[PDB]
């Protein structure tokens, strides 16, 4: 034959033994190894061995019968004797050779031959004749291999080779309407409401929304804007919970992103009197989709995934873990908290930790009531949490992202009404931060590592 | 031992190297282009020809495609201890390379990968296991850059991939959080003692971006990745002063940005405190005086610059890009030339402030930002604040589309003559005809620049 010849090398037959005896029944020639070849024989399915089209070794007992000139002339020359080149490789920790080797030279001979390597482009390499998806087809290629080939990296030397593909989310624009984007991997999660319109912009302010609702000690919520939080609450009812994290800067959650820890059902969706933007959860009941949905609120469902700080600077992808830190608070100076005021402390620097920095944040009664967050000054990031506190800060705690480093942040605190500060140390100014603590009759938590977020 | 495999493109690169491992009595053995070449420069070598059958195909397209050869790599007693290959560069791609080098790492208890000086270079000297198992991810680290190139020549973003590299770094964002640095970067540390931080690369990035497209020669300071203040102007040591100044308080421990040469003068000028200071060149005077001070210089190279973050296990990336077109003046009376370049200049540094922002400017310098708000009612009462009496007679920029005409009573209640945004708004009209009540000059951006 003179068209419609593939050559198939796989691993897994069973997988794909349905779909090459449709092949053979829609008039294509199977070319393979010489005991996949016998399979299909034997199920019924006639199939040419390459074998027979080059020499004869066994060394190493077969390791190399596939890295042969007459197999790879066949496949890069003008007048190939293939149409479609498909390979199905062994999973890792599997480093394979030919196959490999393979897809690459079909991908390189890609105005003669298109390659394949899994369902979807074995698919298109079938049907598909055209040069710009013939194109696509090598392109494919040759980001499978770019990426089957980090994972190797990997195996030897941990974290010495970071790759992916790209993906289509359908993003109409990046951060800006004039910004293309570029969404490289596949994400953690499932899009749920009618039609599946989602923005970059949702994606980022969805991640820390998350990223903070899953950090929270018991059942919460927390509203983002811009990438940092608004409001939070934890809590034991569901509805009320919700109410108050929407509530505690009421101007700015309109068009926000909320994230809870547990399953939002029908109840809850229902008691929603705000237009937020995406809600984002573990698991929403059906009842609880069609409400949201209906009312344009896009809906996330995050599976398991790991979280990383940074950003393309210089050229350079420059990434950092995410972790809040564990380690128990120690009492610094002043009359130790009760338990209930001490889980309030723990709450606050749980949503301090994904404030932009620099961060202050207020709460009491299990609610945020105050946040100063994107501040180049701590001074500043304090007095801004103040005045979104008002009166809410008498009798409140304190979180602070990174240390004090002179004593006024602490005063703007206390002057408000504030009885207890979490914070980091490290200051030259310790002792004087310390002292205008026991100056000022407030109490001081060290906490055991700074959360800078930015 | 001692027996090595070469196949080389950049022939002339290794001449002498190949010298000395034949001086020291190593058995080379070559592609046959390879072996004609160190022949000819009087090296010995074994053409591999010599082990498989002779064949010609496509002129020669897959000489190194054979049996023998692989089998001589991958069995556990192989012909070779070292295998070199150097590629040929793009946009060529290398079918038979690339094969030998992946097959001389997987068998990497055996063999030894090499495809540069470099790992050469540790080839030849090693044997232990921990450097064998090196050598290894070095080649598929290697091997799969060089395929995501190869990608992206079919189809434009297809693939991103990058080997890891090493800063020097102590911890990530936090002491508590480990950090990973992928691609070489483009910029280079003069300074002696302390390294950049993690924080301090991406606080330069802004800063950086910000100063290097200003309107004219300028100077840019940020802290926790937001500017904090900004100048342009004339004289360079009167742009940095005033850059440094109109937040003083916030200067301390910043990374400033400059446009131009920092020479002796500009140097030995700065008082503040300052963790980095970033500038496209640094006479040698300049780094004499600085050297004197904990301060990192940094001195970028050419790249591109992108927004975005992992989300969700994905890379998640936009172009970062100031917009182009004009302002069109939609109502008041049109500003002066010299007004009309603040106006710009406040964009520009609007453009990298922390959304919601709001900035406040006059004569060449911020006056007032409000920067990493939660609505833009606020970032414009902060700027205000921020401002006090400087704000009087000023421009204001806006990073998005003034959502209720509140946002711009704040700034015309403050003093503020001009402002530039994006409208967008269902309430543009509203916006408009308040800017037009209160007699404030309106001007329209031709796109938002959120950064978050
Ligand atoms: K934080
Ligand atoms: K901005």
């Amino acid at each position: 034959h003179h068209m419609k010849r593939i050559l198939v090398s796989l691993y897994e037959k069973e997988k794909y033994l349905d779909i090459l005896r449709e092949l053979h029944e829609k008039g294509w020639e199977i070319w393979a190894s010489s005991g996949t070849a016998k399979f299909l024989k034997s199920n019924g399915i006639e199939a040419n061995d390459v074998s027979t089209i080059t020499g004869f070794e066994n060394l190493l007992g077969g390791l190399v019968k596939t890295l042969h000139p007459e197999i790879f002339a066949g496949i890069l020359g003008p007048e190939p004797r293939w149409d479609v080149v498909f390979v199905d490789l062994y999973p890792p920790p599997d480093i394979d050779i030919g196959g490999v080797a393979l897809l690459r030279a079909a991908a390189k001979n890609w105005k003669k031959v298109k390659p394949a390597f899994d369902m979807e482009t074995l698919k298109l390499a079938i049907e598909i004749d055209d040069e710009e998806t013939r194109k696509y087809l090598a392109g494919m290629t040759f980001a499978f291999t770019s990426v089957y080939d980090s994972i190797r990296a990997n195996q030897f030397v941990e974290g010495i080779s970071l790759a992916f593909k790209r993906e289509d989310l359908q993003l109409r624009y990046g951060e800006n309407p004039h910004e293309k984007a570029f969404v490289y991997g596949k994400p953690a999660f499932e899009i749920l409401h009618e039609g599946k319109t989602i923005s970059f912009n949702n994606i980022l302010d969805a991640e820390n929304a998350w990223f903070m609702a899953k950090n929270l000690p018991r059942m919460g919520a927390v509203v983002v804007k811009h990438q940092s939080p608004c409001g939070a609450a934890i809590g034991e009812d569901k509805v009320e919970i919700v109410k108050k994290a929407i509530e505690a800067d009421d101007e700015s959650s309109f068009g926000g992103i909320l994230a809870v820890n547990f399953e939002m059902d029908e109840e809850v969706a229902k008691s929603l009197k705000k237009y937020l933007e995406v809600i984002v959860a573990p698991s929403f009941t059906q009842e609880a989709i069609e409400v949201l949905s209906k009312k344009k609120v896009r809906l996330l469902k995050p599976g398991d995934y790991a979280s990383w700080a940074g950003k393309m600077a210089f050229g350079s992808l420059v990434l950092s873990e995410r972790k809040y830190p564990e380690g128990n608070f120690e009492l610094v100076v002043g009359e130790p908290l009760s338990e209930k005021e001490l889980e309030d402390l723990e709450f606050a620097y749980r949503v301090v930790e994904g404030a932009k920095s620099n961060a202050v944040l207020i709460a009491k009664d299990g609610v945020t009531v105050g946040i100063g967050s994107g501040q180049p000054s701590r001074k500043r990031a304090a007095w801004i949490a103040t005045v979104m506190a008002g009166e809410k800060a008498k009798g409140a705690v304190a979180a602070s992202d990174a240390f004090f480093p002179f004593p006024d942040s602490l005063e703007i605190l206390a002057q408000a009404g504030v009885k207890a500060v979490v914070a980091p140390l490290g200051s030259i100014r310790d002792e004087e931060v310390i002292e205008k603590a026991r100056e000022l009759g407030i109490t001081f938590y060290k906490a055991p590592s700074r959360v800078f977020r930015h």
